[PDB]
């Protein structure tokens, strides 16, 4: 990854790796972390409902958008953005899925799919790939979807 991810993916570890809060990295930063070689924009950061608010509170001299329930017709969650060194990292707590029926999708248990990189001396929560996978076909991310398989199908 490049060094000014590095550096702010430390500020965040730093700050949550004491905290009893129940936090993932997903996204393009994750697959990075897991050996994907994609670009990598922002920072995506999954929670539960009360990670979300505790989140907040423990960045926030960093907060760009304070955290809130938020929905689209596709997902929902408890949505905040903090900007740390010009870098935004989302933050989404209790994400769900729109399912075809209208309703929304059970709490996800992020434990179930969580993994742990070693990097730099921190070891960084991450969600499982094949997860990602599915849930990017579920919400039409079609070429990320398949990005994430033809490197997976190439190291099977």
């Amino acid at each position: 990854i490049r060094p000014e991810y590095l550096r702010v993916l430390r500020k965040i570890y730093d700050r949550l790796k004491n905290e009893k809060v129940n936090w993932v990295v997903t996204g393009s930063l994750s697959f990075a972390l897991q050996g994907v070689p994609v670009e990598v924009h922002d920072i995506d950061i999954q929670t539960d409902e009360e990670g979300a608010y505790e989140i907040e509170r423990i960045f926030s001299e960093f907060v760009s958008k304070k955290v809130r329930f938020s929905s689209t017709e596709k997902i929902c969650s408890h949505f905040g953005e903090l900007i740390i060194d010009g870098i935004k990292v989302e933050i989404m707590g209790d994400i769900r899925k729109r399912l075809e029926d209208g309703t929304w999708e059970d709490p996800v248990d992020l434990n179930k799919y969580k993994r742990f990189v070693e990097t730099h001396g921190m070891k960084i929560p991450v969600l499982s790939l094949e997860y990602e996978y599915q849930a990017y076909l579920k919400l039409g991310r079609v070429e990320k979807a398949e990005t994430l398989r033809k490197w997976l199908n190439e190291r099977k």
